[PDB]
């Protein structure tokens, strides 16, 4: 089966119920938490209701559609997870927990965020904890008669992150496949002095892309078949130094005030209302397949249809399993979704 995957988290402002499940194979629920006394994977009291229900729920609109618990996430320590690496025995409790967890809540897999492991040693580690894991699964598939709980990772969009080499033997044999994050390659909060396209699919002048990140990925001996490509239903708002000066790498101040305080982001939908409202210009720009707009001093980049459709078709043809939206309130009315499901097409 190929994989039309979306991320959903429930501070998203998009409810449960209305996740339109009809346009996804897989679906993963955002997050799940290391709990650092126990080394165990545990829902946080916020998320416990929409957690127990996600599964049931969004198989009311859609009965063929599997569910993951995503763990971790950027948010998270990753010095727990660092620590729960180190030892077999906060291994075995983290695995035991995840597989108890998924099969209570009906999940179909669990799907690990780590972001990021911070040091060699971690990334040996987290080599070993994906072995242990893939074992525990494939045990409690013979033992329970049931077809075996899919593993998978959300990782960065090269395979060296920090200066730091994933453990890409492991990820290749232990996982179902691997999430490619390829987005936030620029952003205000970590290159505020010029604007970028975050997600751009090609990379002439710093092969800084997410066809560089699945090469990267083949290279270090992933297979194309684990491959499945994240695509961003959000963007960022850059504040331009000088409003005629407004294309790539255009000299920038940070954040813009129209994004988000934190870090200037938008979703998808917030974009195209902001599009509409300041008549801003929109760029499609056809080599690097990404998407700004600008308006005054304000600079924009992210994913509309266009790139969307193209991304598909790129990654279809290159024989990759499939995509993955985050997150999937930040669409427009179900525009990318759609448009991302109807040009992939038939799911396997």
């Amino acid at each position: 089966q190929n994989v039309k995957g979306g991320y959903w988290f429930k501070d998203s402002g998009l409810a449960l119920n209305n996740i339109d499940s009809t346009l996804f194979t897989h679906l993963f629920c955002a997050f799940a938490d290391l709990n650092p006394q126990l080394n165990q994977l545990i829902i946080s009291p916020e998320n416990q209701d929409s957690f127990r229900q996600f599964t049931s729920t969004v198989q009311r609109k859609n009965p063929s559609v599997k569910t993951f618990l995503s763990i971790a996430g950027g948010r998270a320590n990753s010095t727990a997870y660092g620590i729960m690496a180190r030892q077999p025995n906060s291994r075995k409790s983290f695995i035991d927990s995840s597989i108890r967890l998924a099969r209570q809540l009906g999940f179909h897999g669990l799907d690990l965020d780590w972001q990021y492991p911070l040091s060699a040693a971690d990334m040996t580690n987290l080599g070993t904890l994906l072995n242990e894991w893939r074992t525990a699964i494939n045990t409690e598939a013979r033992n329970s008669g049931r077809a075996a709980l899919l593993l998978t990772a959300a990782v960065s969009n090269s395979p060296r992150v920090n200066g730091l080499n994933y453990p890409v033997e492991s990820l290749a044999r232990n996982l179902d496949w691997i999430n490619l994050m390829a987005y936030d390659f620029y952003g205000p909060n970590w290159s505020p002095s010029q604007t970028n396209s975050h997600a751009q699919l090609f990379d002439p002048v710093n092969h800084v892309s997410g066809s560089d990140g699945i090469n990267a990925w083949i290279q270090a001996g992933v297979p194309t078949k684990k491959l499945v490509l994240g695509i961003p239903f959000y963007g960022y708002a850059w504040r331009l130094v000088n409003a005629n000066i407004h294309g790539l790498r255009a000299p920038a101040a940070g954040k813009s005030n129209v994004g988000a305080v934190d870090d200037g982001s938008m979703t998808y939908n917030r974009i195209r209302d902001y599009i509409v409202e300041s008549r801003a210009t929109t760029v499609y720009n056809a080599t690097i397949v990404g998407d700004y707009c600008y308006s005054g001093s304000n600079w924009i980049s992210y994913d509309d249809t266009q790139t969307v459709r193209n991304k598909v078709n790129y990654v279809k043809g290159r024989g990759l399993l499939g995509y993955f939206a985050w997150h999937v309130a930040g669409d427009q009315n179900w525009g990318l979704s759609r448009t991302a499901s109807q040009t992939w097409g038939v799911s396997f």
